[PDB]
């Protein structure tokens, strides 16, 4: 689809067998959701955001289903203000930026 | 223009009579840019993301041309990591996401 700006452009997304909503995030490198369960082993990791940097715990190869469009890849959680979608799993989708 | 996400949106804007670079984001509600002393008034804001919330200075109705796409609108100014363009000015140049 093609989604405009006027709004942030939230979306639900199926991700351990739940569905959650999630803001698609181009100014994002990585994946970022909120505190949750995840199946499989995962690594202490840090990201940085406009305010800082915190603490992760990150998820290889998971699968998220996003409007649809299935994705498989690497999902940090912690204490984000909102769940981003970021590039690395946008560009999965086949998301692009058009104007 | 169609731009992919395989590497970070970065384009060249045009502000107070200068060249930046600035990620086209739009998981912000609101375009931030890297401090500059840009003439006028101003208000004080707060503005939160990953790690916590910075200071910045809320300057309305500044002209920005991005890839020769005029808009005009709030520009909040501060210690941020990167420009980016925010939602509040990626509407105005027409910008949508598409998958
Ligand atoms: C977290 C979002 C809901 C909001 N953010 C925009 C977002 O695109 C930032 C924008 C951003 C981009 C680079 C550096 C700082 C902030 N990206 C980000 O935090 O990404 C992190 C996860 O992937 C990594 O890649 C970049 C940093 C990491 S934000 O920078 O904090 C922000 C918040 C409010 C406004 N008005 C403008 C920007």
């Amino acid at each position: 689809p093609q989604i405009t700006l006027w709004k942030r452009p939230l979306v639900t997304i199926k991700i351990g067998g739940q569905l959650k909503e999630a803001l698609l995030d181009t100014g994002a490198d990585d994946t970022v959701l909120e505190e949750m369960n995840l199946p499989g082993r995962w690594k202490p990791k840090m990201i940085g955001g406009i305010g800082g940097f915190i603490k992760v715990r990150q998820y290889d190869q998971i699968l998220i289903e996003i409007c649809g469009h299935k994705a498989i890849g690497t999902v940090l959680v912690g204490p984000t203000p909102f769940n981003v979608i970021g590039r690395n799993l946008l560009t999965q989708i086949g998301c692009t930026l058009n104007f």
